[PDB]
C-alpha cells in the first residue's frame, strides 16, 4: 500500500535548474623511474679462511714398571713441541727429514729429549695413514718407546714423533687471533708482517717468536717440487708448536660486506621526502634508501663491492643490454637501504663512521614489495573506474535535461527523492511539493463522458477526500497522482482494454468500463545486474620450517651437552 | 546481414510492467576501534648471567731428569686446589695476600704441598699481564718450581701459583646449575640460599661444601676499597676450585618473558566468536588472541611483565598523549596472542599450566597484517561501487518509463534483449513477438504518393514477401522492420535527402526517388570507455639472505669439527 | 562567461550514424581444480640417535710422597681401558660382576693392572649415585687406592674402576662415523654388520676390534631380566674403551626427507607451461612444482616418505571423507615443489641423481598464497564491473537513439564533445559546427509581437553582432545558441513568468516584458555520487623477534669463547 498524492500547481515560489557537468577527476604524472642493473651486498658474517701449517715433535715419557708375570703402565707424559725455523727450512723443507731429538725451553730452562733415549739422527718424514674427510699430515715414527722388562725397578721410556700437518685457519673480526683446524687458537692477526702498514696488527707475543721470510718456495713435502712463484711466508713459534702461514695485505683478502644477489630487471622509483626505491620482480623485493650515495669510504673495509659489482654488472651487460642500452655515469651508484642492504645500481640508457648489520631477514623487503605492488594496482583500476563514472554521470546529464521538457515532475522528483510537482518558467523550473491523501479513495465504473457521445474520459474518473470522511471530484493520474480538473479526453475506440495503477495493484477497463482490480505478475528489467562478493577472511597460523629447537641439535656433538656429563664423575 | 522482423499487433494476451525501483545495498557499521598503548612480550631464551670470582692453587709437581750435557723433563703434573673461605675473608680480602701452600684432600686423603718445597710464607697477590677481551685476574708467581741439576738422579720440583680471577657466570632454564667463563660448570642453583624459601633450590653438593656470608663488602683487588653497600656472599667448595657470588631471590633476577617491542599506535579490534586482533602500523603486524585475559600467575616467572610494561607505556603517555588522552582502568591488560607473544595493553581515552614457546618468527604476524590491510580496503571500496550502480540503476528507472510512452516496443526489445512488439495499455504493456523475413526483398524507384500530388511517403515502399517466393505490399520501418499499412505520409519538400536502414548497408533518397546504396563508415559513439587491465602473476622464488650453512659457519671454533679430527691420533 | 553559438543549417556534407552495440567482455572458463589430501616433507637435517652402552676400566696410578708433618700427590695418572666382549657377555651379563683387574695393550705391549694391587677377584657392579638430567651407570669400586704412608720414599698406589655406561649415540649424514653422550667419536658406520649388504659400510678400524654376536638378548644390570626379543649386538673393542649398539639395517633406520606438515584441504591447480600448485587455505602456503612426479628412487634414502604418507593420508580418509569421496589411483602421487619440499597427493573423488636441500623458510610458499589469493579476488571482479559497464553502455544506446529523433543536435554535441548542429535525413544525422559570437549582445524589453496581439514570442529577441561591432536580427534558442529566424511564437497567456540562459546568467520575464537578471543560487541533480579513496602509502621496517647474536647465545657454553680464554695461561 503506497501513497496518493495531490500535486497543488507550481508557482514560482521555489525556482531551481538541472546541475550542471562537473570536472572528472585526473589521474597523476605516472611515476618517473630508473631502470638498470644493481648488486646487493649483505653484512659479512663469515670468518676469513686461509691454508697453514703446524710443526711439532710429539714428546711422550712413559715409565713401566716390570715384575713377575706382568708389565704396568705407571705414567704417560705426552707434550707437543716447537719444531724451530732452521729446522724447517733446512731440513724439512732442503731435505725432507727431521732430527730425531728436540731442544725446546719448558718452565723458563732449556730441556731436550731423545727419541728411543738414543743419538740424534735426521729421519725421514713420511705420510700418514689417511682420512674420513681429513687433510694431510706427516710424522717420523709409527710407535712410541718403552721399557724393555727385565723384572726389578721402573724404567722410564722417552719417545718423539716429528710432526708436519696441514691445517685449515680460521679468523672472525676483527681478526686479531685466528684458530686452526686443530683446536689451537693463536693470539695474533694473520695479516701481521713487518711490510709497510701491516705492523700496526695484533700480536700477542715477543717478536723473536715471529719471524717473516720473504721469496719463501713452499715445498711439497709429499712427491717434491718448491714450485713456481714465491710467497713471504709467516713464522710463529709457540711453546707447544710452529705455525707457518702465508702473509698478504689485509685490505686485499677480507671484506665487511658479501656480494649476496645480483638483480638484471632492477628498477629505481623516487618518491616523497627523498627516497628511492629499488624492486625487483625476479627477487620479489622493495629497497627503500635515501638519494644520497652511501660514502663507502666510511666503511671498515668495503673495498671488494666497488670491485665485485663493476664486474658482475659488465657481465650481465654484455650477457644481455648491449645492444640495446648503454651503461650511465662511469661507476655505479651506491645506496644503504634498509635493513643493512648495500645497493650497487648503474642505470641504463637506450640508445634512443659506523658499520652495517644485515638484519638476517630480508621479510620486510618482500612484503614492502607484495603490499607496493597491489596497491599500485587496485589504486591506477580504481581511479580507472572512479574516473568513468564521472564522465558517464556527464553524459547522462544530456538525457536529464531532455527530459525535464517532456515531463519536468518526473525529473525533479527523482533528483529530489520525493514526490513533487514541476514545470518549467522557460529554462528554468518550479518547484512544489506533492501531499498524501488517504486509501479511501472510489473509482467509478463509467469513463464514458456523460455529456458527450464520442469522447470519453482517457483516465479513470475517482472521488478522493481531503481526509477519510469527505468528497472532491477530480481523476487519476500517473503513479497515484490524484488529479483535479477532469479533463483527460480521447475520442472512443473500439477494442479498448486499459490497466490503470491504484495503491498496490491496477484496475482493468474493457469498452471505457470498470471490470476487476488485477495483479502484475509479470515484470520487464532494463537493469544492469551487478553481483560483486566479498573478499573472504583468512588465517595466517605461524608456519615454520625448523623450529630453533631442531637448528640446534643438527650438530654432532653439543660442548654443553658433554661437560654437562663429564663432570659428574662424582660417580661412575 | 542482420534480419528482417514483422511484428504482430500487440493484443493483450501477454501483459507486463517496468520492474520497479530496489532496495540498495548498504555496508556494515563500520568496526568498532579501542585505540591504546601495548607491549609485546616474547619466550625469554637468553641463559641469566651474572659476576662472580674463582679461587684456586695452580700445584704444578715436574720431575726432571738432569745428565751429562742436558736435562728432560720426565714428568709435569698440574692440578687445581680449592682456596679455603676463611683464607679468602680473613687473607685474600683483608690483606691481598695468599699462603704459599695448599692443604687440600685428594683420593679422601688430606694432603699438603708447597711453593718451591719451601716454608708457608704469606705472598702478595699481584695483577696479571692483560687482555685481548679478557677479564681480571690475581697470581702470586710468575714462574713454576723445577729441579736444580748436578747430573745423576730424578729430582721432583713443586710449584703452588694462587690465582684470583674475576669469571662470567651462565645459568639456563631451569637454573639448577651454571657455569663460568673458564669452562667449569657448578652443579647448583645460583639462587640457592638459607633466607626464607631460597633453601627449596638445587645443590649437587655436601652442604660444607656450600657457606653463606651475610654483610659481606666486596674488597676490590688491586686499588683496594670495601666499599659501600653489603651483599650476602655465597661460597662453593669444590675439589678443584673455590666460587664466590652474589645471591639474591630468584623471582627477581630471572623472568621467563622478555620485553620485545613497544607499540604506540595499537589498535585493537573484536570481530566474530571472541577475538581480539592487535595490529600496528608501525610495526605491521596484527595479532589475533582471545578476549580473556592471560592469568599472568599461571605463568613461571613473570612478573616483569607488569613491571616493564607499566614503565614503557607509562613512558609513552607522558611523551605523546598526556594532554589528550587518559589512561584506562588502572592496570593494563593482558593477553596470550597467537604464535606465544604477550601483549600488555592499556587503553586510551580522549578527555572527551604452562608456559610458552614463541616462535622464532613472527611472519604470519605481517601476512596478517597485510591481508588483512588491503581486504578492509578492497572490500570497502567494492561495496561503494557496488551501492552506487544500485543507486544508478535506481535513477534511471526514470527514463525508462518516459520512453516506455513514446517508444514502447524499444524499451520492451532492450529489455528482453529481443524484437517484440509492445505497446501501452494505459498503465501497463502488451507485448508480442517478431518474426523473421528473408534477404528477398525489394525497395521500389519511387517514393511519391501516386493517388496525390503534394503528400509523398515519409518511408521507402516494399514488397516483402512470406518466405523467399512470395509477395505482399509493405512500407519500411526502423531498424529492419517491415510494416504492413502504408500510411506513413508527409507533405512533400524541395531539398530531399534521406537515408533509411537495409540489412547492413542503407539506402539513399534524393527528392523522393531512389538514387544509390550508400555505406556508412562515419559513426558517432555516446559510450564512455573503461579499459581495465588484470593484475599479473608474479612468482615468489625463494629468498633466504643466510642459509643456515653460513648460520653454523660463524663461530671461530666448531667443537664438532675438532673432536672430530683430534682422534684421529691413530695417526700423526 | 560562456560562449554564444550560431548553428549553420546541416547540409548533408557531413553524414554520420550512431555507433551500434558492442560484444562485451566475457570471463574465463574458471580454473580447473583437483581436491584432495597431501603431506609435505622438508629435508631432514636431524642426526640420527640410537641408544649404546660403554664399557671401559678406569685406571688411576697416583704416587704419594710422606714425609714428617704431611704427605703430598707427587703424581696422578688416569687412563680409560677397554673391557673385552667375553668379560661382557660372561661376566657383566651373566654374573653381573667385574674382574678387578685390565690386561690391555698400550703402547703396542701387553701391561696390565690391579686395584689396590691385589689379586684378581670378581667384583660386584653396583649403580651410581644420581642424576640432574643423567642415564644410567655402573661402577665397582667407591674410592681410589693410594700410598700407604710411614715417613720416607715414593709409594705408587693403583686403583681399577669397572665401569658400564648408558649412553645416547648420535650420527649425522652420511653417517660412516656416530659420536656418544660422553664426548667420543666412534670412526664407523652404525649400520655395519656382517649380513647381506652391511659389511659395505664403513670401518675405520681393525677388523679384529669389530665382532657381532646374534640372539644377544639385553641382560639389564640393576633388576634382572633379559629379557623378550633378541637383538644383533655390535661390539667395538677401542683402545679406550668398548662399544655396544643394535644393529639393524640403514634403509629402515634413516631417511633424508622428515614429514613436516599434512593438509587436509589441500588444492592442486594446474596452469600455463606445466606447473602444478598446490595451495593449503589451513597452512596459508602454495607450492608451485612441474607435472612430472618426483621418481622417489632417485633420491638416497626415501623411502618414509610413501611409508608415513600413506599412514597419515589414509588416517585423515577415515576422519573426514569416507563418506563423501573415495581416494584416486592407489598410490599416492609425488611431486618436487620449489624450495626443497616434496608433496605427496592423493585426490579426492566424490562418490558421485641429486638430493634435496629444503631452505629454512618458506617464505615465499605464503607470499605466493597470499598475492595469488587476492591477485584472484580482483581480477574476478574487476572483470565483472568491466562486464557490466559494457552491458550498461549497450542498453543506454537505446536511450540515445530515441532521444536523436526529438533532439539529434543536443546528443550530437555531447558525443562529440563540442557544439555541432544536426537533424536527421531519415535514418541518419547530417551534422555542422557551430562558430562563437561576442558577449556584445543586446537583448530586447518586448517580447509582444508588434504586427500582431494575441500571439507572442516564446523565446526572447535579440539583435547579435557578427564581431563585436555590427548587427543582425534574430532570437535566442538554447544554451547560449543564437537563432535567426524569429519564428518561435506561441499564444499570449496570463499569468506569464520566465526565465531564459545568457551567458552566466538567467533573465528574468514577466507578462512578456523584460525585467531583471537573476541569479540561478538554486540546483538540483541526478547524480549518482562515488567517492572512492586511495590506498595509503604503507611502511615495512625490518621486524626481527630475535636476531642471531641472541640465537647464538642461547647456550650453556661457547666453546669459542672458553678456549678463547684457556690459553691466555700466559697468565693466572
Amino acid at each position: 500500500r503506497d501513497r496518493f498524492y495531490v500535486c497543488p500547481p507550481p508557482s514560482g515560489s521555489t525556482v531551481v535548474r538541472l546541475e550542471p557537468e562537473q570536472a572528472c577527476p585526473e589521474y597523476s604524472q605516472g611515476r618517473n623511474f630508473t631502470e638498470g642493473i644493481a648488486v646487493l651486498f649483505k653484512e659479512n658474517i663469515a670468518p676469513h679462511k686461509f691454508k697453514a701449517h703446524i710443526y711439532y715433535k710429539n714428546v711422550i715419557v712413559t715409565t713401566v714398571w716390570s715384575g713377575s708375570t706382568y708389565a704396568a703402565i705407571t705414567n704417560r707424559f705426552t707434550d707437543r713441541v716447537p719444531v724451530p725455523v732452521q729446522e724447517i727450512t733446512d731440513v724439512i723443507d732442503r731435505r725432507g727429514k727431521c732430527v730425531s731429538k728436540a731442544e725446546y725451553v719448558r718452565n723458563n730452562h732449556k730441556v731436550t729429549a731423545f727419541d728411543r733415549d738414543e743419538n740424534p739422527v735426521e729421519v725421514d718424514l713420511r705420510p700418514s695413514r689417511l682420512n674420513a674427510l681429513g687433510t694431510r699430515g706427516w710424522h717420523t715414527t709409527n710407535d712410541t718407546y718403552t721399557k724393555i722388562g727385565a723384572a726389578g725397578f721402573y724404567h722410564t721410556g722417552t719417545s718423539v714423533n716429528c710432526i708436519v700437518e696441514e691445517v685449515e685457519a680460521r679468523s672472525v673480526y676483527p681478526y686479531d687471533s685466528f684458530a686452526l683446524s686443530t683446536g689451537d687458537i693463536v693470539y695474533m692477526s694473520p695479516f701481521y708482517g713487518l711490510r709497510e702498514g701491516a705492523h700496526g696488527e695484533h700480536i700477542g707475543y715477543a717478536p723473536g717468536r715471529f719471524q717473516q721470510v720473504e721469496h719463501y718456495y713452499p715445498i711439497d713435502l709429499d712427491s717434491r717440487l718448491r714450485a713456481s712463484e714465491s710467497v713471504t711466508r709467516n713464522f710463529l713459534r709457540t711453546p707447544h708448536f710452529t705455525v707457518a702461514w702465508d702473509w698478504a695485505p689485509k685490505t686485499r683478502r677480507v671484506c665487511s660486506l658479501a656480494k649476496w644477489r645480483e638483480a638484471e630487471e632492477m628498477i629505481r622509483d623516487e618518491t616523497r621526502d627523498g627516497s628511492f626505491r629499488f624492486t625487483s620482480r625476479a627477487l620479489g623485493a622493495s629497497f627503500v634508501s635515501d638519494v644520497t650515495q652511501l660514502d663507502l669510504q666510511r666503511v671498515h673495509l668495503g673495498d671488494c663491492v666497488l670491485r665485485e659489482a663493476s664486474e658482475a654488472i659488465d657481465a650481465i651487460y654484455r650477457r644481455r643490454y648491449n645492444n640495446t642500452h648503454v651503461l650511465a655515469g662511469d661507476k655505479p651508484e651506491v645506496y644503504l637501504a634498509r635493513g643493512g642492504f648495500v645497493v650497487a645500481f648503474r642505470p641504463l640508457i637506450s640508445n634512443e663512521g659506523h658499520l652495517r648489520i644485515t638484519t638476517g631477514s630480508a621479510e620486510f623487503a618482500r612484503l614492502q614489495f607484495t603490499y607496493d605492488h597491489i596497491q599500485a594496482h587496485v589504486n591506477d583500476m580504481l581511479s580507472r573506474i572512479a574516473a568513468a563514472w564521472c564522465e558517464l554521470q556527464n553524459k547522462d546529464r544530456t538525457l536529464w535535461g531532455e527530459m525535464s521538457r517532456l515531463n519536468p515532475s518526473a525529473v525533479a522528483t527523482a533528483a529530489l527523492g520525493q514526490r513533487v510537482s514541476a514545470r518549467m518558467l522557460g529554462d528554468v523550473m518550479a518547484i512544489s511539493r506533492c501531499v498524501e491523501v488517504r486509501g479511501g479513495v472510489y473509482v467509478q465504473n463509467s469513463m464514458r463522458v456523460p455529456g458527450e457521445r464520442g469522447t470519453c474520459y482517457s483516465r479513470p474518473l475517482v472521488t478522493f477526500e481531503h481526509n477519510g470522511t469527505g468528497v472532491i471530484e477530480g481523476q487519476l493520474g500517473d503513479d497515484n497522482e490524484l488529479l483535479i480538473s477532469r479533463d483527460l479526453i480521447e475520442p472512443c475506440t473500439g477494442n479498448h482494454r486499459r490497466y490503470f495503477k491504484l495503491g498496490g495493484g491496477y484496475v482493468y477497463y474493457e469498452d471505457y468500463s470498470y471490470v476487476r482490480m488485477v495483479e502484475v505478475p509479470e515484470t520487464i528489467s532494463t537493469r544492469v545486474t551487478l553481483n560483486l562478493t566479498l573478499l573472504e577472511d583468512r588465517e595466517f597460523l605461524p608456519l615454520e620450517v625448523y623450529t630453533r629447537e631442531e637448528l640446534a641439535d643438527t650438530g654432532l656433538l653439543d660442548y654443553s651437552e658433554i661437560q654437562r656429563r663429564n663432570q659428574l664423575h662424582a660417580l661412575k
